[PDB]
């Protein structure tokens, strides 16, 4: 038995209307502990706001879509727990119109495409993206953070951006979504569909 520590934190994060922003936290503890998303104090509702559960309710992602400014710029609180203790954890959210868009926000220049890919083979989805500086990339599939490294050496991300996925199985179809981040703000990328066959 051990108390909840987290180990994946949700950054502050900058966002453009009428697009997404995802805050991802992530803790372990025996027993499994369980995440949960305050908004100020507030237990979080709205058509524009899901909650996503994963690793058994160990992990979670709070998406907003789309990003309004005057609501949605606000501190949002993660909080894990199990019978031994709590622990918390906070990040703000900043919500930009265009006409406040700093020169070097993020851009997609090539976004992801649909693809159909064969069961056995390999499938790529690709993000070029643009900004100054040269903004990290993430993979989001199914509103859920794509993470490489938990895969077995199945699932690379390439220094292009793009997501390399081999050895298809069934449970890589899905919607994915390329974000590109800097420190000027977070721009997604639109959906594009991976079918198996």
């Amino acid at each position: 038995d051990s108390k909840p520590v987290f180990v994946k934190v949700p950054e502050d994060q900058t966002g453009l209307s009428g697009g997404v922003a995802s805050f991802v936290c992530q803790a372990t503890g025996e027993p499994k502990p369980r995440i949960t998303w305050m908004k100020k104090g507030k237990k979080v509702s709205s058509q524009r706001f899901e909650v996503i559960e994963f690793d058994d309710g160990a992990g979670s992602v709070l998406r907003i879509q789309p990003l309004r400014v005057q609501r949605d710029e606000a501190i949002y609180e993660c909080t894990a727990t199990n019978s031994l203790g709590e622990i918390n954890t906070s990040a703000k959210l900043s919500v930009l119109e265009e006409d406040q868009l700093p020169s070097g926000f993020p851009t997609i220049d090539m976004g992801p495409q649909l693809k159909v890919v064969e069961k056995g083979r390999t499938a790529t989805m690709l993000c070029a993206a643009g900004g100054n500086p040269d903004p990290e990339i993430s993979w989001f599939k199914d509103f859920l953070p794509v993470d490489p490294a938990a895969s077995n050496g199945r699932i690379k991300q390439l220094r292009s951006g793009a997501l390399q996925i081999e050895s298809s199985e069934e449970s890589d179809q899905g919607k994915y979504e390329c974000v590109a981040t800097n420190s000027a703000g977070t721009r997604y990328s639109a959906p594009a569909n991976l079918y198996v066959r």
